[PDB]
């Protein structure tokens, strides 16, 4: 009984609720009371948990959600496929975390992943997205962003603790916006590949996006190296010794060598780009 759950009583305290649609993979939030999609930083877009549960029936939504603010004292832990097919934690980093975080936990709409709701505060020195090797990955947040209200308690935690988060460093990578500036900029022109498929020549289309990385980033190599590891591209060819170097960095050294013209962002000449879109 959701209602009975402490946590969601301690949340119902808030005005700060939402409805959600399941959009392809994408959870999108909606305003519980007309029924229009839902600012996550508008606050008169949400309403109490009494008007998110009648616009989750009026409208159909798939569940509930709450809006997290900067002035709220809840922290968003979220553990993407820690789960197994039978709801027990198959990740290690993830159960070690549940046993130094005891607060409310919940099973995320998937089935694979958890919730973590605590009240206080973010460490400073952490990366809001850390990703595992086995596809897993652990996102926290406490303002911005809104998170879905299942109510599946996981082994009973169903209320929400004060808990200092300093510990969050053992598990999230730490900190020590041009790049995505580029990269939407080459989505737009339609330079951005798509994955490779079967009958694919995987390092020719490797060339064919280097050399459009080498107008478009101003022959910066770093910085074609760093929007490289985040194409559909990237594969661990790109790393391995290849003669006095890398491959790939030998097909973004190759690629400057053969691009004349050059993307100046003071100028936005694009026009000069020599290659046409995908
Ligand atoms: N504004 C906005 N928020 C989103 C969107 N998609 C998801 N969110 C929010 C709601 C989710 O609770 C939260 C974390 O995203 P997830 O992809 O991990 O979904 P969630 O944890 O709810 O379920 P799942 O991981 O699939 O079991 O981010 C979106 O498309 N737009
Ligand atoms: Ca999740
Ligand atoms: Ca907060």
């Amino acid at each position: 009984m959701i209602m009975e759950i402490p946590a969601i009583k301690a949340l119902s305290r808030y005005a700060q609720w939402v409805i959600w649609k399941k959009e392809r993979d994408t959870k999108i939030p909606y305003n519980p009371n007309n029924g229009k999609k839902a600012s996550s930083t508008d606050p008169l877009a949400w309403g109490d948990i009494d008007e998110a549960q009648a616009g989750l029936v009026r409208y159909g939504a798939n569940g509930l959600g709450f809006v997290l603010t900067k002035s709220d004292p809840f922290v968003f832990i979220d553990l993407d496929h820690v789960l197994d097919e039978n709801k027990r934690v198959k990740c290690e980093w993830a159960r070690q975390l549940l046993k130094e975080i005891k607060s409310y936990t919940e099973i995320s709409p998937s089935g694979d992943g958890l919730h973590v709701v605590v009240s206080g505060k973010l460490p400073d020195y952490i990366k809001h997205k850390t990703k595992f090797d086995d596809g897993s990955a652990l996102e926290v947040y406490e303002s911005g962003r809104y998170m879905t209200i299942t109510g599946e308690v996981f082994d009973g935690r169903d209320d929400i603790k004060e808990l200092d988060l300093s510990i969050l460093g053992e598990f999230a990578e730490h900190k020590i916006l041009d790049d995505e500036a580029i990269i939407d900029l080459m989505k737009r022109k339609g330079q951005w590949p798509d994955a490779p498929k079967d009958g694919d020549d995987w390092s020719s289309l490797d060339m064919s996006f280097a050399n459009r990385l080498a107008f478009w980033c101003g022959k910066d190599i770093e910085r074609m190296d760093r929007i490289f590891r985040q194409s559909p591209l990237m594969r661990q060819k790109w790393d391995r010794p290849t003669a006095g170097s890398t491959y790939g960095r030998i097909t973004l050294k190759k690629a400057c060598d053969f691009v004349d013209s050059v993307y100046d962002p003071a100028l936005r000449n694009e026009s000069d780009c020599p290659f046409e879109p995908y």
